[PDB]
C-alpha cells in the first residue's frame, strides 16, 4: 500500500532533519 508502509522511510528522514525547526524557530510547528 501507500499510507503506512513508508511513513519515515530513509530519505525523507533527510528533508526532515532540517525542516522542523530550521522551518521555523520554536516549538509549535516546527517538531511537529
Amino acid at each position: 500500500y501507500a499510507f503506512a508502509c513508508p511513513a519515515c522511510p530513509k530519505r525523507f528522514m533527510r528533508s526532515d532533519a532540517l525542516s522542523k525547526h530550521i522551518k521555523t524557530a520554536f516549538i509549535v510547528v516546527a517538531l511537529g
